[PDB]
């Protein structure tokens, strides 16, 4: 059939101005900082106290939610240049059985540094991004719930994945990169969906990768990386700009906005990138430049800023709720 295809011609359903107000509202940033943000700023590269410790926050901050996730921990064992590791990805689910999924992600690893006094916390990279999922998660609960009710809408729904070994051990090359991703974008690949189908893999299921990356730094910038998204992209400068008229974002001018016009000359490489070869359409958020504290110890608490945040879970969430009609 061509269910596959009903991604190209999907269509989001946009929130009006009361219901934008609601969403602004509905979101609060100093809850995700001491709920969802500061347990993960810790070490948690692969096997480390951390790592076991992150997954575990992750998963309890998603149990507690009424919507009805389904928790799955993608967890094997890969050679690296330290020697054997396991990894553990974390696949977060409404509505495992619908064909299609609108999917989040981010790296929940941190990467490794010897101490210097101090230790490699990695906030923008990518604490930040896993808070703001599961603080998307949070303040979206009820409209979530809903999807528990079956009937009149597409056979669409959301999923999140924080992907475990994203960082190089050593020097990043094509086998020391994307541990977590590229072990689940090749198991999604040659798993049938749904399932008892002939030709369809869990990959045709992914209507579009939402990869958060590198995002805590006061005035990022984000270009318009791949053509075969630029529509879900200008959505997210259609509802920064709207958001922006309204009042509802902080610290905000139209001049230092986030979501930019131009593209970007070469090839990040992302854990989108195993899923992307394959096909798999991609909207990447993260920013050009990178942050100045990237890969250095002060990428750390101190130097996030609170309202790009704040601004980016009220953005990053109408899109979702657009996208999944609710
Ligand atoms: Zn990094």
């Amino acid at each position: 059939s061509a269910w596959p295809e009903e991604k190209n011609y999907h269509q989001p359903a946009i929130l009006n101005s009361s219901a934008l107000r609601q969403i602004a509202e509905g979101t609060s940033i100093s809850e995700m900082w001491q709920n969802d943000l500061q347990p993960l700023l810790i070490e948690r590269y692969p096997g480390s106290p951390g790592s076991y410790a992150a997954r575990q926050h992750i998963m309890q901050r998603i149990q507690r939610l009424q919507a009805d996730w389904v928790l799955e921990i993608d967890t094997f064992l890969s050679q690296t240049p330290e020697g054997e590791r396991s990894f553990s990805n974390i696949i977060s689910t409404l509505n495992p059985t619908a064909k299609r999924h609108l999917v989040l992600a981010c790296h929940y690893d941190s990467k490794y540094f010897s101490h210097w006094n101090r230790v490699f916390v990695g906030a923008t990279d990518s604490a930040v991004p896993c808070a703001m999922m599961l603080e998307l998660a949070r303040a979206l609960d009820k409209k979530l719930l809903s999807l528990k009710t079956v009937s009149s809408k597409p056979d669409l729904s959301l999923q999140l994945i924080f992907f475990d070994g994203e960082e190089a051990f050593l020097h990043w090359s094509p086998q020391d990169s994307l541990y977590g991703s590229r072990h689940l974008a090749a198991k999604m690949a040659s798993t049938p969906h749904p399932p008892g189908a002939r030709g369809t893999s869990q990959l045709h299921g992914m209507d579009l990768l939402v990869l958060l990356d590198l995002i805590g730094a006061p005035n990022p910038t984000f270009p318009n990386f791949f053509p075969n998204s630029a529509r879900w992209f200008e959505r997210l400068q259609a509802i920064e700009h709207e958001l922006h008229e309204l009042g509802l974002l902080k610290d905000h001018s139209l001049e230092g906005r986030y979501f930019q016009n131009y593209s970007y000359g070469g090839v990040i490489q992302d854990d989108h990138i195993p899923f992307l070869r394959r096909g798999v359409p991609v909207l990447h958020l993260i920013p050009s430049p990178f942050p100045e504290v990237w890969h250095t110890m002060d990428d750390n608490e101190e130097n996030l800023d609170e309202s790009t945040i704040d601004n980016l879970n009220k953005i990053l969430q109408v899109f979702v709720l657009e996208y999944l009609h609710l």
